[PDB]
């Protein structure tokens, strides 16, 4: 048992490099022809003339560094398996597949084993006349206790900085030079909530400190360096702005790269970019370079901060726009500002009027509901959550009430709809409350444009079906609505029919329990209306 | 106990706002003042003129929608808490705020919620004149037998038609009418390992099936369909495939877009591409987009695979480029390519030799080495993995097979040097090995470059150091080269004092411990060697 989404074990890296060639935007990404055990990509568009940046590292930080490759930044990127570094015979391929004569420029995590074996390369590349260099990224403050920083996120500026100058043509001395230069200037430090899944079966879960962060957690996914005593991205995001600024001169413009360790909620990832920017970091900040996962380690759900301090040509080469696939381009931290509107107010206006008729109605209406309240619920127990009588009294005590108030307009029906139909869904919470809200507003709406009290009805349920998805033969209050309301359409004035009508559906949501006690509230509801009605016209 | 990165509860959804805000690309993105309990968006250039669409949701789903928003797209986003549609008040708050006269289409993603409260609200904008439109989508195939198909990945796709068509300054129903054909020609189907982290501490963890993946996963992590008896990258992207290519034109061109659900790595979302790139469904595909976080569901370890057929208008509108703040640029399928090299074999070239004084160091030296084995491996036992002795004597018994079998260029150094190096990291694998090969092959280097013998040792040291990243003090075989080779640096042909410099080193690292049985392997080894040739001059 694990948890990746993988096919042949011994395929892994390679199935990588084809999926990340088949989405290049630039279609400028191509395997260099060797030996199935020594992966590599190198850029299209080769320009031996210039001075070529070539990196690389283990398999699971994607896009690191197959992303980056192509114009204005690496020119080629050797990948070795799963958090391993590649192979000694792949980083010099890799040297004499693509180095001309201005050289190559090797750009190394600090990782022993990258070290050892790009290094070893470098001197048997060295030996060939090719003319190499080698520069070791640590970027980590996590472990200021170790002797070699772990390198990381950062790196990637490094590369951007590197391939700015080799494009330009530079000598590869002062490529590594202003490379090196970036690199002194670049500190990132990581936080993690819990590691990363592999591609195998193993023992137990990834580490994790329940409720807790660890701070420094590696790419490979090591320890880190202490645990934060909670998640909170607030707190967690300060802290670490604190060691941040604790490294960085005390005077400086940066920009700031928010890297995503390939397991974090693109929601959260936006949490900590709102962090950071009121952190005491703000005053500095002239580019954002994130949220987006750069240098990640698998699906690690953690995030890193990597600030770049400006000095000179660093910003300069920062900004500059490059070809590769996964590189994102600099962004100034937005202001939040509040747009505002002409925003008229909805509340439905009204004027009071008394109609011996219509009164008679809502009371009528408003009172035979009010009363079953009990056996709603009742059966709306047997159902669902037995809350149907008591939704359905809210609504109705509360029309009940502004009729004897005197409040309602009973005058005017388009508008006393309008009216009930914006106060139910208050009265009443739940679905009922607002699919009785469409329906009277909905309802309305069509008195209003002309209409007889019939049609609007009818209309005011077409609507209630469209949002409320419901049709007839669903169990809803929709079977005995709709008969009821065809029956009327035919002879507008027939009560008893239009009852009987209701009934029989009302009935039919009888015959498809999975629990008359298998009735469905809505139905019963509505039948017991036009029952009302029925038996005083 | 939870995992996830968050400040406030209550301040959640806003705080995604900010951030997603803060990082606008085209800083075209700006809150509607109003009650805090009212979150919406809108693009800072609103063109009341075009039919405005508006669009919306729970949150969780990451860059949808606020990241659709903008010329091109989304006029507005409605935002409602983590996992739950808007209220009422605020799908229509929105509606007022930047509808014009040529109305607005509101595009929602089919949920009963979701319906129902942008639906009363379409309903009290009507009445108060604006021209509003509704359009559900459900693009959800997994499950057929299900009478409303949830909506999701495919969602965004229906937006940049709609917005197509919304820009050009189209009529409101020429808008929908354009959005609802689009919508009816998607269909994606989604898959997961496991479901997401909440914004709550909760019972137990997310859902999660070992070594298996559940199909239809729901973007509020729903229950999904059936449950797939593997993880198996190829197995389960091709199922996929199959009831996609069941619901789709038996011929048609298409566009397919691959969606990271929030928690799969970069890589497994790289091989994903390459398995439906050798999908049956390849030969016709025209455009790719993904793979990228477009509609996720937190951190869900799934991704999704919405298909959409080209008839007609739908693709011109696709690749027409937007100014939203995530939407990816379709990118055909590229096609892998083999790139060549010029590629110079290392094999270092040699003609043997013999040399009564070299062959008789290269034989005492590699025999000093031979013996020790047994005793260096105790020494590493208690150190590290008791491996030393033999590491080192498979390095030595190799030289001095060559050295036996005459088929060692004694007579040029510079050449037996380079040769050596390049055949220890075979015979010992292991740092070691590199090291050795590290030291030996820039020596050759030196050598090479006109130097003498102890100028070329010492610069394979230096050599050693930077890429092992080893210093004098850290208790390894540098604490006696260094000495011993600083010693015949001065005085060139003593040897006893050669000697006795690394004895002394060799001493030094036995006076750190932490496990004479404390030291270190590495420089013994070098010691004796210095002994062993001291003891004969
Ligand atoms: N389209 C529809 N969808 C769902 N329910 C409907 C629909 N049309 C009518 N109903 C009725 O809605 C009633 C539900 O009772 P109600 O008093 O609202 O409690 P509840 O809906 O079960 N809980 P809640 O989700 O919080 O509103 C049922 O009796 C159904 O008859
Ligand atoms: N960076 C370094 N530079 C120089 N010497 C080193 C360095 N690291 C280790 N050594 C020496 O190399 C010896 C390593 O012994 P060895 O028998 O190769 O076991 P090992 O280090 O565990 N090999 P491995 O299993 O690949 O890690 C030690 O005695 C050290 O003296
Ligand atoms: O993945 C890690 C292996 O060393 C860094 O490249
Ligand atoms: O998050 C979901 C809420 O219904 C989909 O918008
Ligand atoms: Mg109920
Ligand atoms: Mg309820
Ligand atoms: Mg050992
Ligand atoms: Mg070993």
């Amino acid at each position: 048992a694990s948890q990746f989404f993988f096919n042949q074990r011994t395929h892994l890296v390679s199935d990588v490099i084809d999926g990340a060639i088949i989405a290049s935007p630039w279609n400028n990404l191509a395997r260099l022809e060797s030996d199935p055990a020594i992966r590599i990509v190198v850029r299209r568009d080769l320009n031996k003339n210039n001075v070529a940046v070539i990196s690389g590292g283990g398999s699971g930080h994607e896009p690191a560094h197959v992303g980056f490759i192509g114009k204005g930044m690496l020119t080629a990127a050797v990948c070795g398996d799963v958090f391993a570094s590649p192979s000694v015979d792949a980083v010099l391929t890799a040297i004499q597949a693509v180095t001309g004569e201005a050289g190559c420029l090797l750009i190394v995590k600090n990782y022993t084993g990258d070290r050892l074996n790009f290094g070893l390369a470098a001197e048997k590349a060295r030996r060939l006349g090719y003319n190499v260099e080698m520069l070791i990224v640590g970027d980590d403050i996590s472990l200021p206790d170790n002797k070699h920083p772990r390198g990381i996120a950062g790196t990637i500026l490094v590369h951007k900085i590197a391939g700015y100058f080799a494009e330009r043509g530079y000598n590869l001395a002062t490529v590594l030079r202003e490379a090196q230069y970036a690199a002194s200037n670049t500190f990132s430090l990581g936080v993690a909530l819990s590691s990363c899944h592999l591609p195998q079966e193993t023992d137990a879960a990834p580490r994790h400190h329940p409720g807790h962060a660890e701070l420094g957690m590696g790419i490979h996914g090591e320890p880190g360096a202490s645990v934060i005593d909670t998640q909170n991205s607030a707190q967690v995001v300060n802290l670490m702005v604190d060691k941040l600024l604790a490294a960085l001169p005390e005077t400086g413009r940066l920009a700031v790269m928010i890297n995503n360790l390939g397991g974090v909620s693109v929601a959260e990832m936006a949490i900590i970019t709102r962090e950071l920017a009121s952190s005491p970091l703000h005053s500095r900040i002239d580019w954002l370079i994130g949220p987006a996962s750069l240098v990640t380690a698998l699906d690690m759900k953690g995030f890193s901060l990597t600030a770049i301090v400006l000095e000179e040509s660093i910003e300069k080469a920062l900004l500059t726009e490059v070809e590769t696939s996964n590189w994102p381009t600099p962004v100034p931290p937005r202001e939040i500002t509040c747009v505002v509107s002409s925003h008229a107010s909805a509340r439905v206006e009204f004027q009071p009027s008394a109609n011996a008729l219509v009164a008679g109605i809502v009371e009528l209406v408003t009172a035979t509901l009010s009363d079953l309240e009990t056996h709603l619920n009742a059966l709306d127990a047997k159902v669902g959550d037995g809350d149907t009588g008591s939704t359905f009294a809210a609504a109705a005590r509360e029309i009940a009430s502004l009729l004897h108030r005197q409040q309602l307009p009973l005058n005017n029906l388009a508008t006393l709809f309008a009216l009930i139909g914006e106060r139910l869904t208050v009265v009443m919470g739940g679905s009922s409350g607002v699919l009785m809200s469409i329906f009277f507003t909905a309802a309305g709406q069509k008195l209003e444009q002309g209409a007889n009290v019939v049609e609007a009805l009818n209309t005011g349920l077409a609507q209630m079906k469209f949002y409320g998805g419901a049709d007839e033969g669903d169990r809803t209050m929709i079977d005995a609505l709709q008969p009821a309301l065809t029956s009327l359409l035919a002879q507008p004035k027939n009560l008893q029919a239009a009852f009987d009508a209701a009934q029989a559906g009302a009935e039919r949501t009888c015959l498809s329990s999975k629990a008359l006690g298998n009735m469905d509230p809505g139905a019963q509801a509505l039948a017991m209306v036009f029952k009302a009605l029925a038996e005083s016209e």
